[PDB]
C-alpha cells in the first residue's frame, strides 16, 4: 500500500507532465498522495498562471468579511461580519497597515506559533469567495477555470446530464484570516493556487481518519453539534494543532507559497491561515474515483449551511433518499 503513514506529498511535474491534468492527478493517486488528504504541486520552472500581478487593484471586494473570534485560543468559533465595499488596492493598503500587517518573526514556526496564541483577540478582514479568475486565456496547463466541469464528470460516469455550472473563486486574504474546518461540498476534490504575495499554511486529517476529527469536534463544540448533525459543513470551528495532537487526532501540516497549487483530496478535513496580503483561487474538481465519496458525504439540512445553486444536482441523482430533507433546508 503506497503512503501507509498518509505524509503529504510534493510533487514536480515536468512540462510533459503539465499536459494532462487528469492523468497527473492519477499519477499522483498511483503513489499514495491521496492518502493524506492534501499534495503540493510545484509547476514546472517553464509554466506561468499570467504575465504579471500589476493590473490587479481594480478588482472590488463586494463583501469582505471580518471574522470574529469566540472560544479559547486553540478551541474556538469564528462568524463572519460583512464589510464595506472595497477595491482590492484599498484592501491591499488596509492588509499592508499598522492594525493588520503581519508580526515581526522568526521562520514559519515562530509565525504559527504566534497564530495560534493570539488569533483570537484580533479581527481580520478576509476578502473570501469572489467569483473570477487571475489565469490569463492563453495558459493552457493547470489552468482552473478550463478544467472538466464535475457535472460533465457525472455524466461520464453516471449517464445522467445535469444542470449546473463550476467556476473559480479568488480569495484575498491578510494576517491572521482564517479557513476553518472543513470538507469540500459533497466531499469533492479542490484545487488551490496561491497566486501572488504571503504564505498559506495548512493542517489537514487523512480521509481514512475524517471520522476521528468529526468525534472530537462533536465533543468540543456540544452546542453547534447539537444543532446540526454536520455542522462542521457551516465551516466556522477551529482546532489547534496542539489540541489535536492532546486528543491523538492523526493530522498533517505544510506551508504554500506563491506559485504552488495545493490538492485536497475525497473527506480530507483541512485548515489553515494566511501569513499576511496574499491572493488564491480555488475551485472543486471531480474524478471517477469521486463517485463513491460523493454518495457517501454527509449533509447539513439544518439551515444553516446554505450552498451553491450547482449541489443540488449533486443530491439529487448521488443521494435521492436525503434529497427532500436536504432541499427542505435549502429553503
Ligand atoms: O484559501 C482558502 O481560504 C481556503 N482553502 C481551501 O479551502 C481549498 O482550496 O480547498
Ligand atoms: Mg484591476
Ligand atoms: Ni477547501
Ligand atoms: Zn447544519
Amino acid at each position: 500500500a503506497q503512503n501507509p503513514n498518509c505524509n503529504i506529498m510534493i510533487f514536480h511535474p515536468t512540462k510533459e507532465e503539465f499536459n494532462d491534468f487528469d492523468k497527473y492527478i492519477a499519477y499522483m493517486e498511483s503513489q499514495g498522495a491521496h492518502r493524506a488528504g492534501l499534495a503540493k504541486i510545484i509547476p514546472p520552472k517553464e509554466w506561468k498562471a499570467r504575465e504579471t500581478y500589476d493590473n490587479i487593484s481594480e478588482i472590488l471586494i463586494a463583501t469582505p468579511l471580518q471574522q470574529v473570534a469566540s472560544g479559547r485560543a486553540g478551541v474556538f468559533t469564528q462568524y463572519h461580519k460583512k464589510k464595506k465595499a472595497m477595491t482590492v488596492g484599498e484592501y491591499r493598503h488596509l492588509a499592508n497597515s499598522k492594525k493588520y500587517q503581519t508580526p515581526p518573526h522568526q521562520n514559519f514556526e515562530d509565525l504559527e506559533r504566534k497564530y495560534w496564541k493570539n488569533r483570537i483577540y484580533n479581527s481580520p478582514i478576509y476578502g473570501a469567495d469572489i467569483s473570477g479568475s487571475l489565469f490569463d486565456e492563453n495558459t493552457k496547463q493547470w489552468n482552473l477555470g478550463h478544467l472538466g466541469t464535475i457535472q460533465d464528470l457525472l455524466e461520464k460516469e453516471c449517464g445522467v446530464v445535469i444542470e449546473g455550472v463550476n467556476t473559480p473563486y479568488l480569495y484575498f486574504g491578510m494576517w491572521k484570516t482564517t479557513f476553518a474546518w472543513h470538507t469540500e461540498d459533497m466531499d469533492l476534490y479542490s484545487i488551490n493556487y496561491l497566486h501572488l504575495g504571503e504564505p498559506k499554511t495548512w493542517y489537514v486529517v487523512p480521509p481514512e481518519h475524517g471520522q476521528r476529527l468529526e468525534r472530537l469536534a462533536r465533543e468540543l463544540f456540544p452546542g453547534s453539534s447539537r444543532g446540526c448533525g454536520a455542522f462542521l459543513r457551516h465551516k466556522v470551528a477551529l482546532i489547534s494543532p496542539t489540541v489535536l495532537k492532546e486528543n491523538g487526532i492523526p493530522f498533517n501540516r505544510i506551508t504554500q507559497e506563491a506559485g504552488e497549487f495545493m490538492v485536497t483530496f475525497p473527506y480530507g478535513y483541512h485548515a489553515g491561515f494566511n501569513h499576511g496580503f496574499n491572493c488564491a483561487e480555488a475551485i472543486n474538481f471531480a474524478t471517477p474515483r469521486w463517485i463513491d465519496y460523493g454518495k457517501m458525504a454527509s449533509q447539513c439540512s439544518c439551515g444553516e449551511a446554505r450552498v451553491t445553486f450547482s449541489m443540488d444536482a449533486f443530491v439529487r441523482i448521488l443521494q435521492p433518499e436525503r434529497y427532500d430533507l436536504w432541499k427542505r433546508g435549502q429553503d
